[PDB]
């Protein structure tokens, strides 16, 4: 037998960083959860009890904190690139570093209509994420995403004209609820190294903001034919607004809200045009995916 | 043996309701999770297999949906009072109804700076809750709360002057992070019935808004001596602003963020005035509680 | 305003302890999560920023570990009593200690049919818990429980003869699935102090074992008229087998499994006597409670 | 722009099935959660609002239940193969079906030492899973796994000889706790279709049982040099015992249990040979992966 694939490292590393402007008093906070997994000439740790090739996961943890102390942690695409580059540069025998970062929201509070210098609210469980793969001789591959953006529209969603056969019970509808948890990922052009990543730094926040804005506006404004048709519109708009993106991926649950027929009770009308009270369904759920690129 | 206490009903009933203004096109959505547990002359269902005394939990579920169809679901204090009153009025042998409602956030989206007529975002996992106990001959007892309001301040929190003995390792501090998940409950004067609840309806939203505003402003502005001292200030302010409240309760975790000494690595300074990178601790956590009333 | 109630302490303290028999080589492990909340003459910490009255939560954490080092951690009723007694004895101004312990399963592995001396499996997420309230001048009040014991029976459950009115849609049944997550609590006679608790130590494990055995056998063997009727039988049997218990409480969800009518598809018969495939319902759920004592 | 990848279907479909032996009275239950995602000539649903190509997710759900009614649900490798084959055979334009099944434990109860005919316990949250990819013209690719198997050993784990540099603080150890949640996956030889899968049916349960037995015995008996070295031994043994497997993958967290130095308190000795009380760490955690194949 032989090792066909191996990677190892530290997961679930919680990290907070504060920036303090001593002149103005304004403080800014960042909070993340980090995973770093390494690949390289490590097979003998598995096959021969050779720990000499292992950079201890505890040391990887230390390195995450040290790197956060010595560098900006934002945008996460940059921080992940710095962190990944460190491992392949420091350790000859390590040839890839896979860095995942989940960024947690700490939005500055407004108190009596003024932004507070050092108080923050977790205004959503929505995350901003990166997956940064630094592979020796193959540059830096970055996938950026937003996830856990939970939305609902109460009308201007439709679903009709789908295939109907002996397995089909679903009624066509011209007016339904649509609710989802948005997971949207944009995949960057390969970067040659850390200089090229740095050269594009403003594009990371700008493209996240575009992706979020497009997602929300398209969801709100599209009189949706299906989840498929709506998500495609989102993806094509994001591609049109950032040429350094190669693909956009969406993964969207269809979180169903069922009508409740109450006509058995005193003739109460709660379906069709009279539908007001619905049963949110926890499971099952539709799950709709696509990856859009340029033609 | 004998039944000393018993209650039963339906838990985890998810409910959505939409309001549609046909004139303006503006739709408004409400989403809840409801629990109704009943008490009364039901002991023989337990002791004698006498199901005749059981209003089926499935029927309780139906009743929740019917009541939501026929009544406003907001404020939740009112909806819970209507729902609880129904069971003690409809069923002679039922003498108490215990209604818990968790209200989920669906905040109207702003698209290109304008409120959208039918699209919403789950802008926080913060909840607004009620616990409405309708007890025959004893009126309606309402506890209102907000929960899951997660906040952090990066300075202007202190903790010194605490007891020090042979069990103490904690260093005094004059500048630390404070983060919590706020659970705040206000307990209303007993109401005699549904007419009295209705007579105070505007006070429910107003008092929730006050509790939230006071919580946030006090957290942000108090140069905190301890969680204890800060939460007391919140409670006393809320009591001062609504005379129909009898008590205010807070339950606050102290979600610790630990300094990370990095001086073992190249003399890096990351403690005290130089502390920038911290380790958020998932557990354990301080837990600080108090109930404040009038003197 | 004034403090009507207050308690504070450390929650979510994870604790592991190992016992090593050096003669035999057999090791035994214990793992818990502990919460200790204190009450006493602490109001000035809330009202006057008086931290002198606060035993720091960090110190409470230290004390949990020290107490575990110096004492048995089993049975949890004893450990909680020792821990709670410590705080009211050590600190004049502390007058109650509220100790909650959740015990996690680490069941010894059998390898090739022989018990292994130092390897364990989490064989269930079922917990054994205690709530120990040590109140100065009022002894030690102990509630013991098992929770998260998830069971299902595929027949020999019935539900008919329940109240039927204009809110009722549920069909009577003489053969259904019954599934629940058992939460069972037995409340001990008040103990005067730690000597009396110690004097009954073997009864704690024995009564937990009885409660579990009775729960499982009654669930399996009772041709159940309702959740109410079955749980009452469990409680009365446990009371009959331990005179130092005063009450037994059950809280049982009815985790519904719905039939699926498939007759619209090629006349497939999947209801009544032909029911084989069911839809487990995540929510809502019945919730059935009772507390049984002696007559 | 163009669709580079797309798949869609129904996730989180809970399914129960009962088998009743009318002769013996013995009933046997199965419970799963199923996901089916389809690929094919579906791009126009995304690009042109063409729903004619969509087999509704609701219909996919119906099909899961119908297929469970008409076929065995065990072993899950077979059920998933039947289910996936159905979609590519029934719908000309569907060219792949991706079926994920999570099997939940319902272990028959023993009551008074005898197996009960119709009562079951969730004896572990450990799962048995399959991932069955049925791809038209490319047969059936099956990955089988066990997950959520949580174990701990209290000694006979070591970690020394790892790389030490300026990022390293971890002390070498010759005696530590090792705890993990086992996720083990075995990848089958490609099967040409459903006849070939059926021809190997007994091997599915047998290989799951082997994987579990090997995992537990190796964990318990290996005086472990590292997680890496132990997991490799597991994988090579499983490969040796089933020639129709091509690879075995493990993904193992190192769930750390930290010593607690208590020497600051009355000289208490709780480290090294005197270590009895430990602090389980919820995060971060090592994460160790490898895929082993034949040479
Ligand atoms: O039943 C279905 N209803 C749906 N709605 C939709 O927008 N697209 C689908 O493909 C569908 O996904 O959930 N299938
Ligand atoms: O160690 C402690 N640190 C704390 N901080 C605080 O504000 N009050 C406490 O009582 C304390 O709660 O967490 N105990
Ligand atoms: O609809 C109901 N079905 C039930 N079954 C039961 O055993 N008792 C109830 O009171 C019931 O609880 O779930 N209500
Ligand atoms: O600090 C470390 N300690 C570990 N133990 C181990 O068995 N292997 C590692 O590579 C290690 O993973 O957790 N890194």
């Amino acid at each position: 037998s032989a090792v066909k694939a191996a990677r190892y490292g530290k997961d679930n590393v919680r990290v907070y960083k504060v920036h303090k402007d001593e002149k103005t008093g304004v403080q800014t906070v960042y909070e993340m959860t980090v995973c770093v997994l390494l690949e390289g000439e490590i097979e003998t740790s598995y096959t021969k009890a050779d720990n000499s090739v292992i950079v201890a996961t505890d040391s990887i943890k230390n390195t995450i904190y040290i790197t956060a102390k010595q560098n900006p942690v934002t945008p996460p695409e940059l921080f992940g690139s710095i962190l990944g580059t460190h491992f392949i540069e420091k350790y000859n025998h390590i040839h890839a570093a896979h860095v995942n970062i989940v960024c947690h929201r700490w939005t500055r509070m407004d108190i009596d209509g003024k932004p507070h210098p050092h108080s923050f609210i977790r205004d959503s469980e929505e995350k901003r994420n990166v997956q940064v793969d630094v592979v020796e001789g193959k540059g830096i591959d970055i996938k950026s995403s937003l996830s856990g953006l939970t939305v609902l529209k109460s009308t201007n969603s439709q679903f009709w004209g789908f295939l109907r056969d002996e397995y089909t019970t679903l009624k066509e509808t011209w007016d339904r609820i649509l609710s989802t948890d948005v997971d949207a990922t944009w995949q960057w052009k390969n970067f040659s190294g850390l200089q090229e990543v740095r050269s594009h730094v403003p594009k990371f926040d700008a493209t996240w903001a575009t992706a979020r804005e497009v997602t929300l506006k398209t969801f709100a404004e599209d009189n949706s034919a299906s989840v498929q048709a709506t998500m495609y519109k989102m993806a094509e708009q994001i591609l049109a607004r950032q040429q350094l993106i190669e693909t956009v991926e969406y993964s969207l649950p269809n979180k169903h809200y069922f009508e409740i027929d109450l006509s058995w009770h005193k003739g109460l009308q709660n379906t069709g045009k009279n539908a007001e009270v619905f049963a949110p369904q926890s499971d099952p759920n539709g799950l709709i995916k696509c990856t859009v690129g340029r033609s």
